[PDB]
Order: structure tokens, then C-alpha cells, then sequence
């Protein structure tokens, strides 16, 4: 051929995982290599007793999350599967996805022992444990692209899943009658959506999303419109927003953290008695590599960030409203 336009070649990676206590147990996963240059990816589960699950999958692990009673661990992988451990023994491998599984999320226990998974294959699958055995119970297949995140609503809203896709859309669907049958699907972000997370209960129902237009958006359920409408669109990031986290403190003042492949985290806040949002960078300097995941403690408003620095870094706001390092998880 005769090609005058520039042609480039481009390429996939393992990041750390951490979550705050469930059933008394915190979880961490810090990638390492040994002396033979072999990956050693150990999931540590630490209570007030520690258990280590080594090599849960042979391929990349994209998520690892305990259930709310800290009795089960779900891990998911580029190998297209989800593994369920009782915590240790491997109990089941959940087979159904046709591409990498990016995230899993546990439903509130009032609904049962239920896991949602999202995948490159464009599906959200819902799995349920009954009498110690796992079965696929529903499929939510409205996206025409990778589905990058899944999150269950506050249980007061019902068993409702929030899903973000590379097709630019966000879907919100209630699981009922062994199906996912009446979804709301909205155009969320240009190019793609990477994450969406629920606000804590207020009765206005909100969530926040981040995507490939470098924007963070806040959405509210409108009673008159009977759908979710865009309430805020926050500028600040200079590259794709990779994760968004709405702090579960629900006392007056709201906190949202947004993590970006621009190598920064922005903290957005709104005073209880204000309608105005304000932003502050988490850190004075860029992180060494992308910021991939963010999550807040249940109390104390401590922020955990995972990224290509290969660390889980912790952050705490000081008396003067500035963020300081609180160490890192080992
Ligand atoms: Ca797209
Ligand atoms: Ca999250
Ligand atoms: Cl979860
Ligand atoms: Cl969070």
C-alpha cells in the first residue's frame, strides 16, 4: 500500500488490590516477582489471624473481594473465570464469560449470596449460591462493548446494579424474577465509561461516573423524568478517569475521590450546607504511574489508592483540610 499517514504500534497489566474490613477482615494483594523472575501474586486476608491465598489464577487478577461476612473470597481474571474460595479452600470456578473478567461485586446479604461479574465480553452475569452450590441466574447484556465496572446499590433501593461500559453508556438494572429485565441505559461519557459508584443514602438517589472524556459526572434520579439526569460534570483530569469513589460517610459533608491515568487523584467536596463543590489534588506531585483504583474507609475518611506505582497508598486529611500520607499497605 501507499501510506502517508503516521502509523504507530501499541499494545494487559497487574495492579495492586486492597479493600477495607468485611467480617473483620481486610484484603490486600501486592504484585511481586521472585528470583526466577516469576510472578508471585499473594492475596492476604487479615483479621483481628491472617490467611494467604497464593496464585489464585495463573493469568492476571483484576479483582479480589470478600463477601460481607468475610466467609468467601471471589477473584476474577483475564483467564475468563471467577474463583470462589471459602475462607482456605477453592469451592468453585464460575465459567461463562468469553473474555477477561474485570470486576466482581457482592450483593447485600438480604438478597442472598449473590455475585455480579462484568467482562470484556460485554455481559454482566449474576451468580447465586444455594445450598453450597453456585449457578448462573441472570444475564444483563445491553452493552456493545467491554463492561468495566459493576456496583450494587444501597440495599434500600432494591437489588440494583450499576454498570459502566466502553460503549459510553451506563446501565442501571434491578435483578428480579431470576432476570435483569427493566434496565435504564443512559449515554454517560464520550468515548467510554470506566467506573461508576453509588452515593450513600441521603431521599435523592445519586451516583458518580468517570470516563474517557476526562470528566467526572454526578447523576441524580429524577422523579418527574423517571430516569437519571446529569447533575454535575467536573473538569480537572487531563487523561482518562479510571476510578471514582464516593465516601460512605453520610454526615453533611460529601467526599468523592477520582483516580486518573493522568497519574493524579482529585478530591471533590461539598459542604453540607452548600450546593457548591470544590476540588483539591490529593498530592503535590504526580504519582509515578497511573492511579487505577480508589476506596474509602467506612469511618475516618481514610482513602486507599492503588496504581501502577505497585503500592496501596493511604491518605488522611489534616486539621487544615490538606491531604497527608498515612503510609502504605504491606
Ligand atoms: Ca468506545
Ligand atoms: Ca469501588
Ligand atoms: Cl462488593
Ligand atoms: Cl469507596
Amino acid at each position: 500500500s501507499h501510506m502517508t499517514a503516521p502509523v504507530v504500534r501499541n499494545p494487559r497489566t497487574q495492579f495492586p488490590i486492597f479493600h477495607w474490613c468485611r467480617g473483620g477482615k481486610a484484603l490486600s494483594m501486592l504484585p511481586k516477582f521472585d528470583t526466577y523472575g516469576q510472578s508471585k501474586v499473594e492475596i492476604n486476608i487479615v483479621g483481628s489471624g491472617s490467611v494467604t491465598i497464593g496464585n489464585a489464577h495463573d493469568d492476571l487478577i483484576h479483582d479480589a473481594v470478600l463477601d460481607y461476612y468475610g466467609r468467601r473470597l471471589a477473584t476474577c481474571s483475564s483467564d475468563k473465570t471467577i474463583k470462589i474460595f471459602e475462607i482456605q479452600r477453592l469451592v468453585e470456578t464460575l465459567i461463562g464469560h468469553e473474555g477477561p473478567v474485570w470486576q466482581v461485586a457482592w450483593a447485600h446479604p438480604k438478597f442472598g449470596v449473590i455475585l455480579a461479574s462484568c467482562s470484556y465480553d460485554g455481559k454482566v452475569l449474576i451468580w447465586k449460591e444455594d445450598n453450597g452450590v453456585w449457578n448462573k441466574v441472570a444475564e444483563h447484556s445491553v452493552h456493545q462493548a467491554s463492561v468495566n465496572s459493576v456496583s450494587w446499590a444501597p440495599h434500600e433501593y432494591g437489588p440494583v446494579l450499576l454498570c459502566a461500559s466502553s460503549d459510553g453508556k451506563i446501565s442501571i438494572v434491578e435483578f428480579k424474577d431470576g432476570g435483569a429485565l427493566e434496565p435504564i441505559v443512559i449515554q454517560g461519557h464520550a468515548i467510554g465509561v470506566n467506573a461508576a459508584s453509588w452515593a450513600p443514602i441521603s431521599n435523592t438517589r445519586r451516583f458518580v461516573s468517570g470516563g474517557c472524556d476526562n470528566l467526572v459526572k454526578i447523576w441524580r434520579y429524577d422523579d418527574a423524568a423517571k430516569t437519571f439526569i446529569e447533575e454535575e460534570a467536573f473538569q480537572g483530569h487531563s487523561d482518562w478517569v479510571r476510578d471514582v469513589a464516593w465516601s460512605p460517610s453520610r454526615l453533611s459533608k460529601s467526599y468523592i475521590a477520582t483516580a486518573s491515568q493522568d497519574r493524579t487523584v482529585l478530591i471533590w467536596t461539598k459542604d453540607g450546607k452548600s450546593n457548591k463543590w470544590e476540588k483539591q489534588p490529593l498530592t503535590k506531585e504526580k504519582f509515578p504511574d497511573v492511579c487505577w483504583r480508589a476506596s474509602w474507609s467506612l469511618s475516618g475518611n481514610v482513602l486507599a489508592i492503588s496504581g501502577g506505582d505497585n503500592k496501596v497508598t493511604l491518605w488522611k486529611e489534616n486539621i487544615q483540610g490538606k491531604w497527608e500520607s498515612a503510609g502504605e499497605v504491606d
